[PDB]
């Protein structure tokens, strides 16, 4: 395949060691997936570690990753400090029938963060440094000139910048798109996918706000607050929480027979669920127990009423309507920052 260079699934064989262009020295793989493979490698012209995100030697492929290049350069294009929450594309070129996509090294993801404690979570305050963060990168995808879902928003697409800091960057717009361009449904992770995308509605910019929701809760709690293992699950469980959808905007739904009939849920056979909105948040962070397994209780930046303005946040950030859910300059403003 390729010259034995790529292999099947139309991946490059990486060897640990070689050269590109007398500029690349390709260290190791440090990631795979559908898009193909990411290499850490060294720019010896730069002299820094970087990333490359080598695509496969497939068609539409190729095309995804063209249209990601198009989205990344035109976020190059806006100068403005809001851009520096977003990974920084290097350069793209073409080597041996591959797009390969360079960016900036950065540490772990949130989600080796939260491996990293014993998935009890992290501070309320880290929460709220990450969520300011997340607030602004999304208000800058915001911008109508942009107008840019990242449609894939979880912990293992935001990375901390330095792993001593608290500076974060959101990565892997490859399911990214304009808010005129889209073009395809089930976009999101099933644990942050927003209602109206489970619901086959008209999505927008307010499906990340979701996903930054759950992001937020699971930051503190250390565990996904909708671990659903498929659609109807997944509303389940987020029904569980913020009970029944208004049905002003149900009466839109094309997929609302899915999981409700004409308006209350469906009968399981099994254990039913909790019925809806009897699992509050309050319960989940725990405002007046100490937080998520009593241990904040006492801790500065962890009061009742600082937890009440998380769930107040959270709230306005799981908001049924897309027209509703709290927007990121609004978001920003929030009493919790
Ligand atoms: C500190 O320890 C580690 C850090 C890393 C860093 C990851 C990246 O730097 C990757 C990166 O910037 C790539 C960003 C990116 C940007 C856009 C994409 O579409 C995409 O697709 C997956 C990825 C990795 C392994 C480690 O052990």
């Amino acid at each position: 395949y390729n010259d034995g260079y790529d292999d099947d699934n139309y991946d490059y064989i990486v060897k640990n060691g070689e050269k590109w262009m007398d500029r690349y020295e390709i260290d190791s793989l440090i990631g795979k997936g559908s898009f193909g493979q990411v290499v850490k490698a060294y720019d010896r012209v730069e002299q820094e570690w970087v990333a490359i995100k080598i695509i496969k030697n497939k068609k539409a492929f190729l095309n995804q990753a063209q249209i990601e290049v198009r989205l990344l350069e035109l976020m190059n294009k806006h100068d403005t400090e809001m851009k520096y929450y977003i990974v920084h594309l290097k350069r793209h070129f073409m080597f041996r029938n591959h797009l390969c996509l360079v960016f900036e090294m950065l540490s772990y993801n949130l989600y080796d963060l939260l491996r990293n404690t014993n998935f009890r979570g992290v501070s309320l305050n880290l929460t709220r440094k990450f969520a300011q963060q997340m607030c602004t990168a999304l208000l800058f995808l915001a911008t109508p000139e942009l107008s840019i879902i990242h449609c894939d928003l979880k912990p293992e697409n935001i990375l901390l910048c330095n792993p001593k800091r608290s500076a974060i960057k959101i990565v892997d717009f490859g399911s990214s798109c304009q808010l005129g361009q889209r073009i395809y449904q089930y976009i999101q992770s099933r644990f942050y996918r927003s209602p109206e995308v489970l619901l086959g509605m008209p999505y927008d910019l307010a499906i990340d706000m979701w996903s930054l929701g759950c992001i937020l809760v699971e930051m503190h709690t250390g565990e996904p607050l909708f671990s659903g293992a498929n659609e109807v699950d997944q509303m389940n469980k987020i029904v569980e929480v913020l009970g029944i959808p208004p049905a002003h905007i149900l009466d839109q739904a094309p997929k609302a027979r899915k999981f409700f009939e004409k308006w209350n849920l469906k009968k399981t056979k099994k254990r039913e669920y909790k019925p809806p909105g009897t699992r509050k948040l309050h319960n989940i962070l725990g405002v007046e127990t100490g937080g998520p397994g009593g241990r904040r209780a006492g801790e500065s930046g962890h009061t009742v009423a600082d937890y009440l303005k998380f769930k107040d946040l959270i709230l306005r950030m799981l908001d049924y309507d897309p027209k509703t859910r709290i927007q990121p300059y609004y978001a920003l403003q929030h009493s919790f920052f």
